[PDB]
């Protein structure tokens, strides 16, 4: 959910991607 990041559609990643991709491996903006 760019900018916000979400794995299964929930606030679990706790991060904000600014390049169209979460900093982690498994989450989806």
């Amino acid at each position: 959910s760019w900018p916000i990041c979400k794995r299964n559609g929930l606030p679990v990643c706790g991060e904000t991607c600014t390049l169209g991709t979460c900093s982690t491996q498994g989450c989806t903006c």
